């Protein structure tokens, strides 16, 4: 726990205006602090300066004791506006600390690989960030709002009541602190297991109303009403009890917490008033005692909120840390090449075998040559692995066995972002940014003007239905814009490839749809727009009757490349429109 | 905002415990001020009795002064002891109360319309069913913790300090309250919409990174990895601008707050010591000065947080509240008779018209009689409003023109209860409960024992698919369970059917699927349970194909009952499969 606590004093500096302002930041708090502990040393002057026998020279207060009258105020006054500017002043350090952390570990979770995004639910990974950061933040809020100033105030005090009353003074308060910091640390542990149970049997009431809800025909056509509600008095319920245990074992952390003050001012008291009998302190000694110890109680009354957020950001902060460094599986060679890219697009598979889980093999030996500007599709079976081809040349994933050549050069040796340049995808489902569809378009090449969208618009037909559609194309379009076809989907993503113009071009399941008259419309788009535009393409489809009429044909059955020629010779196999029985 | 305030003063009351427990609370804050207010006078006789020369009496301090000390310890002991005591005993009525408007406001719910349920999203509702309750749950907790004890403590402040020291004191420190709370609340108002964008524009973020890492295939295909971090940069710039402006409106809060009560003890001391040096105080009167006010101003140090989530209380209490009052559409007639249900179910329309929306009436003018015992069917194109039907009869709506007979009574008369229970519906889908398949069977009879539900598992066979479920049919299905079948699911429906044994079956839209072949299989197997079981049923169906075998068939066009007769009858009309073309 305090390995993360290192890190993170260590991170935090290295600006100029950043270090700038924790050094006023910390100005502040010393400063803070000095003037919280004149505080009673004025109320002492205060009282002891008017504790004079009125006999003696008596006077107008300003002439007695307006300047530690004054001195109290701008003591107060100051000893808060120091804790506030403080506050004002370290917060622009944690939040620009915070932008930073986040951002490195988006750019991080991006770089990773598609193994490990496949694994985790991507919610999961956005919360790890946001509650990781906001951990990182409460650290370095808390070490500086709480833990380290009180901590401060705590020593100024022991010092300060050892050298005017004596050790006896400064035992008392640091028995205090330490009986005070022991019990409220116990039962907020204690009591931060109710804290969860509230919070997980409240969810528990709220989805069962949402479950009860979201099937109201269901409910109403069985005519058990009173079911649903004696359910939803179970969880509630359960609730209650949990909420109720809450409020109470609060009521028993503040009234121990004010306990242990209260007998160690009254211990202080009673020690104050033997020193003030036996002739050695003053009266106004007591108020300063009673004073300091009670100062030192305002800060600490966020002792058992500022533990709780605190262990709860070290258990965030860890789930962040434990994202900050899982790898990268496949990475580039050192000095890759981004040659051979700018050649007649040819890719060659070299004995390649690769599967999902590698003891169950999927692609198994595999060897083949698409050259350049060739309208080449690959068919097969139901599930043989013909997807994971752009997965593999893509250099998503890796070839376990075989190499993969683009123009008389391996993968593995070639330049990662222009080797992803090069290639253009269509995917079997294209998803759609929550966004206009100027901007889905766009996305093929962020520095495009408008013109080029609308071209992109014209060579797959999107204009029509995007003046279709009511704000034009700035039209805000998603899961939460306006409902779409897929069709118009592939169009969006044949947009996104005019718009990119790179030299080798993938149709992977681009047609993997209910009908076929939308399906053959978009066929010959791409076609029109695809061939007569001199760019090496691979189709992929299962669905062969859609692409028996292309350029150079392959199959695959099993994992292993079988028959490659023309569509006669593949004639003799399947190809025929038999399969359409039902 | 304060008619609220009445209603929900008003109706927290009328149990015995609860108004046991009520006046406990009660008790304890008003002697928990009491004791708070009594610690200043016990500082001023600890000061004022040491303040002795100490040429006089002199000796121990159990003589001079322990009892005063000792109830200073006492009086600070008891006074957070009241007040966590009355926090703790009022948490048990304010937890009571939430539990049983939330239950209120659930069955009021339940008892609404399916206009109403389909215009609202159901998150909606059950969002404001939850912080409508935690406003109220919040009204009471802080009318009973803040708003109501610090307005005692700052009326028994000022009614001390006008009995002792004149109403200088007391004019002082009202006019330091109404400073104080103009100030919190004029900041706090203006300081919450800094808040609420720090709130908005970090759900921003948060999205942003959700749609990144949802479309990661995409964002690398097109390898704008940098566009993404650029536009999460962005997003969490606008982040920290207002965090950064709502922890800056924080600290001017909260320094403003204390030079408001360090100005007004200045002034105060300024006055004591006016009053030492006339003779009309003494030293010790100068703590008890200062100690009043600011023990006043500990509760009101969240004044700025207890106004805030006050008003957002006010504010949801007010939409819960709208819930409360909605309507009923379909009621019953008063004095609603059961009658005439345990006859030969027989169903007859009489000049129906019935519409959604009604200035396009779907269903128009509509007369038929479905008699005893009978397998009939009706018959129509897509969208000619069949699908109203049963929503018709179960009274889920109402015909706008025409009525409704089951066996020579109107619907409108009979009793909803026993209409609901009479009727059984296997709907077109059936959403499940995300719960064990044996209470999505149970739900049909919430009173019966496994047995029934083994039966109903046998009848419509699914005891051999619950077998192969992992834990036997206590496996958990759901949404979250098992993803399963739509065959099965409509299993499940007629197995809930089973378990009702109701009079009048209905089967609407049962077979809208995909495939046949598990079509037909389930077709059959609700045949042989449904004819010889002796209940009259009613088939809906736009795919008649299906149920060309039926007893009687009835055909709808446009919203008038056309033809009504057997199957070959109907063969001059479609009912050949020539709809199979594609
Ligand atoms: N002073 C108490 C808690 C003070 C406190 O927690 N105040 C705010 C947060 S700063 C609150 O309401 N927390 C909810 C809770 O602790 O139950 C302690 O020693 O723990
Ligand atoms: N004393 C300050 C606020 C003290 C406070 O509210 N602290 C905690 C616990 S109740 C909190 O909720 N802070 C949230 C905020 O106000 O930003 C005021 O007068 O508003």
């Amino acid at each position: 726990a305090i390995i993360k606590q290192m890190s993170r004093y260590l991170w935090p500096k290295d600006s100029w205006s950043d270090k700038a302002r924790v050094l006023l930041a910390l100005s502040l708090l010393v400063g803070g602090k000095v003037l919280n502990v004149h505080v009673p040393f004025y109320f002492r002057e205060i009282i002891d300066r008017l504790n004079i026998d009125v006999a003696a020279v008596g006077g107008t207060v300003s002439a007695v004791a307006g300047a530690v009258i004054f001195a109290y105020g701008a003591s107060r006054i100051g000893a808060v506006v120091s804790q506030e500017l403080r506050n004002a002043v370290f917060s622009s350090v944690a939040q620009k600390a915070i932008r930073r952390v986040a951002t490195q570990t988006f750019g991080h979770l991006l770089n990773l690989d598609l193994s490990f995004h496949l694994s985790k639910q991507t919610g999961g990974l956005t919360r790890a960030i946001d509650r990781g950061t906001k951990g990182i933040s409460y650290l370095l809020t808390s070490m500086v709002f709480h833990i380290v100033p009180t901590a401060l105030e705590i020593g100024m005090v022991c010092g300060i009541l050892t050298y005017q009353f004596g050790w006896e003074f400064a035992a008392i308060t640091a028995a205090t602190m330490a009986a005070y910091t022991a019990f409220t640390i116990t039962t907020t542990a204690w009591r931060t297991k109710f804290r969860r149970q509230a919070n997980a049997a409240d969810n528990a009431a709220s989805t069962v109303a949402v479950d009860s809800l979201i099937n109201y025909e269901a409910v109403k056509y069985f005519n058990n009403e009173a079911y649903e509600i004696a359910r939803y008095d179970k969880a509630l319920q359960a609730y209650e009890r949990s909420s109720i245990k809450v409020a109470t074992s609060l009521a028993f952390l503040n009234s121990g917490q004010n306990i242990i003050f209260s007998s160690a001012l009254t211990l202080m008291m009673w020690l104050g008033a033997r020193g003030v009998l036996a002739g050695d302190l003053s009266v106004g000694d007591l108020v300063l005692i009673n004073q300091l110890v009670f100062q030192l109680s305002v800060p600490l009354n966020f002792l058992g909120s500022v533990y709780r957020e605190l262990r709860q950001s070290l258990l965030d902060m860890e789930t962040l840390f434990d994202l900050q460094k899982v790898n990268v599986t496949i990475r580039e060679a050192p000095n890759a090449k981004p040659l051979a890219l700018p050649k007649g697009g040819e890719i060659r598979f070299e004995n390649v075998t690769f599967g999902y889980y590698p003891d169950r093999p999927i692609l198994r030996n595999l060897s083949l040559t698409i050259p350049a500007g060739k309208k080449v599709a690959v068919v097969g079976p139901s599930g043989c692995g013909k997807s994971t081809l752009l997965r593999l040349l893509f250099r998503s994933y890796d070839p376990q066995q075989g190499k993969i050549f683009i123009d008389d050069q391996d993968i593995k040796s070639v330049t990662l972002e222009s080797l992803r340049k090069s290639i253009g995808v269509v995917p079997q489902d294209t998803p759609l940014f929550n966004d206009t569809v100027e901007l889905n378009i766009r996305y093929g090449n962020v520095n495009a003007t408008q013109e080029q969208v609308i071209a992109a618009a014209q060579k797959a037909h999107i204009h029509e239905k995007i003046i279709s559609w009511p704000h034009g194309y700035q039209t805000r379009v998603g899961e939460r814009g306006l409902m779409i076809s897929g069709g118009e989907k592939q169009r969006l993503a044949v947009s996104r490839l005019i718009l990119k113009d790179p030299p080798l071009l993938f149709f992977d399941q681009a047609t993997s749809a209910l009908d076929t008259h939308t399906e053959q419309a978009l066929m010959a788009n791409i076609n029109e727009v695809v061939k007569e535009k001199k760019r090496t393409a691979l189709f992929v489809a299962h669905r062969l009757r859609t692409i028996y009429d292309a350029d150079l044909i392959i199959v695959l059955k099993e994992g292993v490349v079988v028959e490659q020629g023309s569509h006669r010779e593949l004639m003799e196999r399947d190809g025929v429109y038999a399969e359409l029985w039902m």
